[PDB]
RNA sequence: AAUAUUAAAAA
């Protein structure tokens, strides 16, 4: 039961250059009628939704209970009809496989009430009415395609995008219905996800093992193959195709794996899989040296199995697979716009008989919305120049500029973990020469040559070397670590540097040492300066929100879930009034838990550090929360607002700073496109950085907005969505939109406006770093692993 | 790991 009401929208923004946009939201007209909600209970109880749908489809065809109605169904418990069914609780006995089915009336759901919420803004949006509409509009798609979350996919036709390792890309679309002012909106986007190829198990095995001289699998090969195929469904081909789920792969080859077979004589014998296939099916195995799949002592030789079609790949993709998939699926904004428009035409929503049954109509053109391009802030640099930077198309640079507070680097070391042959002494010297030149220009002078420069190999060499360095070189400020590509050395450098010894480290791939770029070296300096306590730039102070007239702390929070492994929570807090410098807190928690369990304590730590750093108690807390699943906003808000308040009260009983709580979401399918082709930016043709929308496609009365704060480089930009779930601070829409945009210009790792505010982005980096610190059991040990060293606690080690 | 953006997230 929600008790913290989200703020109503205080108004719409008026600041910024108007820009005409199109959104992939299509207006939906609904009849102002009652719809009838029935519960369906199917026994057996835990069949796949696709099986449940088959059952209800059978019943609807065979029991016209239903009359001439066309019910819609969610594949679970919920059926809806446009007029009442001629019943009171009805029990059915279906043979399609025998099912016991019961149906009973549950509710009347009002679309008149839904309409009233959308037009008047005087009542809550009735979620039960929205659900009925969502179910009706996706019913037919759910019968035709393969549903995956809120998307639909179908087998590749006319295209083929293998990812290697027995996986391929399927294209489809996302569909959702959302309330807006005046009308419901149908959100449609194209999508793509990885599925396992429908192919023989032997072929899947060869892809997974990178097999192009028949011999048994090595122990390594078998464990590898097992991890990939365990949990997948296979179908057999020797019986003319029964499906099974794979629970293991046998240690023994088919030639030697036995099971107990009872003979006619009553005696039970240990029969091998190969012998059994020969006698029972007259099947001589071609690969008896390969193991068997254990399914359901049921063992299947690999060669009688195929991977069942339509299985989405849930496991993480390799870097190559991920790169391949991004390539195959990237689309410019105008191309995506056309694909969506084309999809809508081919879909003919208005000709769907369920949509017709429920009197629904869908507009076939994208919704027009006038957005505004917010002004970008000016950044203030330091040095003798005291230069300013004026972002242009979301970007600026360091030319002629020096850091606001640049650190002088007097004592530094180099540790090269790439082989000396691939990174010679003269090459290291050219690298350091160029870096010192760039660092000087940036106002972060590296005074001399390194105190120490050594070659090493293997993760095991890191701690001995770093301990030596810490002990031998007083006042050591930095170790630059050269790495030979992707390596376990990185995780160990960060474990030892961040958690064990508390020493600043900056890693660099050998490829960027061998061939240097001024841009790459300049970017390295942005990180080094901040890691060593400096400030790269600040927002020009007089052009900020009035919240800066009193002490204010900005917090960013994120939660990361495992692909056993814990979930990781991270909260960062600003430590100055700029805001530029941040400190981080991080914890491990129960896997898949979405609420930040330890939020109160983490906030308390950050408030305490803010006081130490500034000598002020914050009178306002501005909290940007990333990682929140759609649908769970009320629950996360309830517990976390209380946890932030708890932190305050525990510091001092009457401490009640004004809290603004904002959810940041990039994982949605709202896309915005320039309506005037003339205003598109770059090759990708995206909306300009700063494009903001708070009308037409946003909530009918709550306080949410889209802001695409970044320049789109590739594909179609995702505009970040911001939901203001609490605001004690009385922000105007312009004020809070502008503040959010300015914070996207304070992110230290690049001279660009990034897609989410720096505090949220930092929390993401802190959580990701904890995953490296955890690279290697009991909960106590895991918690210790992510605790950074005392000398690291107060630093931006996550930059 | 210079960096942002970008797809997904019976036997």
């Amino acid at each position: 039961q929600q008790v913290f009401q989200a703020p109503r929208r205080p108004g719409i923004g008026t600041v910024g250059k108007p820009i005409k946009l199109l959104a992939n939201y299509f207006e939906v007209d609904i009849p102002k009628i009652d719809v009838y909600h029935y519960e369906v209970d199917i026994k057996p109880d835990k069949c796949p939704r696709r099986v449940n749908r088959e059952v209800v489809e059978y019943m609807v065809q065979h029991f016209k209970i239903f009359g001439d109605r066309k019910p819609v169904y969610d594949g679970k418990k919920n059926i809806y009809t446009v007029t009442a069914l001629p019943i009171g609780e009805r029990v059915d006995f279906e043979v399609t496989r025998i099912f016991k089915v019961s149906i009973k009336w549950l509710a009347i759901v009002s679309w008149r009430m839904l309409h009233e919420a959308l037009v008047s803004g005087q009542i809550p949006v009735p979620l039960e009415s929205v659900q009925a509409l969502d179910v009706a509009m996706r019913h037919l798609a759910s019968m035709r395609y393969t549903p995956v979350g809120r998307s639909f996919f179908s087998p590749p036709e006319g295209y083929y995008h293998p990812l290697g390792g027995g996986r391929e890309v399927w294209f489809g679309f996302h569909q959702s219905v959302r309330p807006a002012m005046w009308k419901m909106m149908l959100n449609i986007d194209v999508s793509a996800t990885a599925f396992y190829k429908a192919q023989p198990v032997i072929e899947f095995m060869c892809e997974v093992l990178d097999i192009r001289q028949p011999k048994p699998l090595t122990d390594s090969q078998r464990v590898r193959f097992t991890k990939e195929i365990k949990g997948l469904k296979v179908e057999v081909t020797h019986c003319g195709k029964r499906k099974y789920r794979v629970c293991n792969v046998t240690r023994r080859p088919a030639s030697h794996q036995t099971f107990p077979l009872q003979l006619e004589s009553g005696q039970t014998v240990e029969c091998t899989v190969a012998q059994y296939f020969k006698q029972k099916y007259n099947l001589q195995l071609k690969y008896p040296h390969l193991p068997c799949l254990q399914v359901g002592h049921t063992y299947l030789p690999l060669e009688v199995c195929n991977i069942v079609a339509g299985q989405r790949c849930i496991k993480k993709l390799t870097d190559n697979q991920t790169s391949t998939m991004i390539k195959a699926t990237a689309r410019s904004a105008p191309d995506r716009q056309e694909e969506i428009s084309r999809l809508m035409k081919n879909a003919s929503y208005n000709l769907d008989p369920y949509i017709q049954e429920f009197g629904i109509k869908v507009k076939d053109d994208m919704t027009e919305v006038t957005g505004r391009v917010l002004p970008a802030p000016i950044l203030q640099y330091g040095g003798r120049n005291r230069a300013i930077a004026t972002p242009n198309q979301g970007v600026w640079d360091m030319r002629g500029k020096q850091f606001y507070n640049g650190i002088e680097i007097k004592v530094w070391a180099i540790a090269c973990f790439a082989p000396q042959k691939q990174c010679r002494e003269e090459v290291l010297k050219n690298f350091t020469d160029q870096l010192r030149k760039i660092s000087k220009d940036a106002g972060m002078p590296i005074q001399g040559q390194p105190c120490f420069c050594k070659y090493a190999q293997g993760a095991d060499s890191v701690e001995p070397m770093f301990r030596h360095l810490k002990n031998t070189y007083s006042g050591l400020q930095l170790i630059i670590v050269i790495l030979p590509g992707k390596t376990p050395v990185y995780a160990e450098v960060k474990r030892v540097g961040d958690t064990l010894l508390g020493m600043a480290t900056q890693c660099v791939q050998v490829k960027n040492v061998v061939k240097t770029s001024p841009q790459t070296l300049s970017n390295l300096c942005l990180k080094i300066n901040v890691k060593l306590g400096g400030i790269n730039n600040i927002l020009v102070p007089h052009q900020r929100s009035a919240v800066f007239q009193q002490p204010v702390i900005f917090l960013g929070a994120d939660v990361t879930h495992p692909p056993k492994k814990p979930s990781i929570t991270a909260v960062v807090g600003s430590m100055d009034a700029h805001p530029s410098r941040y400190c981080a807190t991080v914890r491990v928690q129960r896997p898949r838990q979405e609420i930040i369990e330890d939020l109160s304590y983490m906030v308390r730590e950050l408030l305490i550090q803010f006081y130490k750093s500034t000598r002020f108690k914050p009178t306002r807390i501005i909290f940007y929360r990333d990682g929140v699943p759609e649908g769970q906003l009320p629950q996360i808000l309830h517990y976390e607002l209380l946890a932030i308040r708890d932190a305050c009260i525990k510091l001092e009983k009457d401490y009640q700073p004004g809290i603004t709580y904002i959810v940041v979401q990039k994982r949605h399918h709202t896309r915005l496109f320039c309506a005037d082709k003339n205003e598109r930016i770059g090759k990708s043709g995206n909306i300009p950085a700063g494009t903001t929308v708070d009308t037409n496609i946003t909530h009918p009365f709550e306080f949410d907005f889209y802001l695409c704060s970044h320049a789109g480089i590739q594909g179609t930009s995702r505009p970040s969505h911001y939901y203001v779930l609490w605001d004690d601070n009385r922000f105007t829409a312009d004020e809070l939109q502008i503040l959010t945009y300015q914070l996207c210009h304070t992110y230290v790792r690049c001279t660009r406006s990034v897609s989410i505010p720096a505090p949220a982005y930092y929390a993401r980096l802190v959580a990701f770093r904890a995953r490296y610190h955890l690279v290697d059991r009991d909960p106590q040990a895991l918690a210790k692993a992510v605790q950074v060293h005392q000398d690291t606690l107060r630093t931006m080690y996550f930059a």
